[PDB]
């Protein structure tokens, strides 16, 4: 035999995210076999859990029973060394607490004026009338807004173009092959590795300058991460870790929020949906303005229930992450069944939120379904943001970002969907509406 230079058997599960959106295939298997079933690929067992009952083992178990490490291995060379899914549990859990602190109610209270100002300025630059790719526009606004709230005023105001380009290069580094072989030495991965080091060099300058002026307070996630302490350690996080936590929140928060922001508009301003649901949403904006005035405050955004439900219903019908997945560390029972050590378990928010028994007329747009649904006591029915221990920590931020966007648009423009509702684009790990995603707008 000629020389064998390497022999690899990678974890296959993360591959589902780049399988071109096999929802109808998995739906067909659900309708035949029921709420728990297994596919084998190269002898690796992939076990699916559909609907609230089957969700319980997935969302109610913890790190000792279900592991994120294998599913999120792709992220380790993106976020950097000893960051989140590249850290041991002891450090990981502490880092997730620092992120929780940066996205708390208190933190959001301070971010909201910054979100509102970026949105108002952004849409104030629009022509009197025209046609816009809402997905391209909202991706632009959402990276501007995150550069301010996550990274702080220095980077937003001086280095936006530089930091946006570094992020773009990390985004371009995540290929299908990347989830099987995160360390494969290809050009896209070399560019990724250089872009991450370049970002660390950029944050090192801001951090060093902030510590040289420790009286100067900052309303950003960077300040929370600079103040952060590991238990029984006086030394702060190093620059690589602080930078890694930023990149993690860009990956968590950018495409998810911009695709959900985009579907919110494309669905609501579709001719039939617009006739039914727009009047209520416009009425709500008037009632909000009568009670609170014109300032978009935390308090006023929190009262926009009908707009909130329009976002939630876009997320129900077109979740940006088709799968969440865990490696099974400890076997468990679900009803009559046994799920063995070594299985990969999946929940598809896409599948689970088209279950008729949970969501009647699941393929119909009906944001007012959530008046009744929000009263239901049964856990894990709506799983757009996941659930349980590793449930989305950005949920409240996401709702404030998207409701701010559509508040500013609804108050200032008449909007129509151009042509047919876009179909989902299943080419990346975040699913969004296929370009072109055109809305026609006219100032009021
Ligand atoms: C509409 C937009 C969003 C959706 C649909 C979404 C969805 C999700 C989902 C499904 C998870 C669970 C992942 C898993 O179980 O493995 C999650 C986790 C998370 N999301 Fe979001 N997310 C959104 C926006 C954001 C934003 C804006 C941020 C940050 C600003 C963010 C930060 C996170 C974090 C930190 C986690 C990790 C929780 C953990 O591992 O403990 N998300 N997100
Ligand atoms: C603290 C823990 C953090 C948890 C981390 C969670 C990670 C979340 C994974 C996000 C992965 C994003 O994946 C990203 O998807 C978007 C599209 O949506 C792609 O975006 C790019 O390609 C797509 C098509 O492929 C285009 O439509 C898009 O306009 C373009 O900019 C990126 O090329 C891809 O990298």
């Amino acid at each position: 035999l000629p020389p064998v230079v390497s022999s690899l058997i990678p974890f296959v599960g993360s591959g589902l995210s780049f399988a071109g959106g096999p929802l109808q295939y998995t739906t067909d298997a659900y309708k035949k076999y029921g709420d728990i079933f297994t596919m084998k690929v190269f002898g690796q067992r992939l076990t699916f859990l559909v609907g609230p009952d089957a969700h319980v083992p997935f969302f109610s178990q913890g790190d000792a029973e279900l592991s994120q490490d294998e599913p999120y291995q792709f992220s380790v060379p993106i976020f950097g060394p000893n960051v989140v899914y590249g850290a041991d549990l002891a450090h990981r859990n502490q880092q997730l607490k620092f992120i929780a602190a940066s996205l708390s109610t208190k933190a959001l209270q301070s971010y909201v004026p910054l979100i509102v100002k970026e949105a108002e300025d952004f849409f104030a630059k629009w022509d009197k009338s025209g046609t816009v790719d809402i997905r391209d526009a909202l991706a632009e606004l959402i990276i501007l807004t995150a550069s301010r709230c996550l990274m702080g005023k220095e980077i937003r105001e001086n280095l936006f173009t530089e930091v946006a380009k570094l992020y773009q290069t990390l985004d371009e580094g995540l290929l299908p092959i990347s989830v099987f072989f995160p360390y494969l030495p290809i050009p896209a991965h070399k560019r990724r590795d250089e872009a991450r080091l370049a970002m660390v060099r950029m944050f090192k300058k801001i951090i060093d300058e902030r510590r040289a002026n420790p009286e100067v307070k900052h309303n950003d996630c960077l300040q929370v991460f600079m103040d952060a302490r590991y238990r029984g350690e006086e030394q702060a996080l190093n620059d690589e870790e602080i930078t890694g936590l930023m990149i993690a929140l860009l990956f968590a928060g950018q495409h998810t929020s911009s695709v959900t922001g985009s579907w919110t508009g494309l669905l609501l301003f579709e001719a039939n949906n617009k006739k039914k649901f727009l009047p209520g949403v416009l009425e709500e904006q008037e009632e909000i303005r009568k009670e609170f005035g014109d300032e978009l405050t935390m308090e006023a955004l929190n009262k926009m229930d009908k707009l909130h439900r329009c976002v939630k219903e876009a997320l129900r019908m077109y979740p940006p992450l088709l799968f969440v997945m865990r490696k099974v560390i400890k076997p468990f029972s679900y009803k009559d069944y046994y799920v063995p050590e070594g299985d990969t378990v999946f929940v598809s928010p896409a599948l689970s939120m088209r279950v008729e028994e949970v969501f009647p007329n699941a393929d119909q747009y009906n944001p007012e379904r959530f008046v009744e649904e929000d009263k239901q006591a049964q856990k894990y029915r709506f799983v757009g943001f996941g659930a349980g221990r590793h449930g989305c920590m950005g949920e409240n931020f996401a709702y404030l970002q998207i409701k701010t966007i559509w508040s500013v648009l609804l108050r200032n423009f008449d909007i129509e969907l151009v042509g047919e509702l876009p179909k989902p684009d299943y080419t990346a790990m975040v699913v969004g509406p296929a370009h072109p995603c055109l809305l026609r707008y006219t100032r009021k």
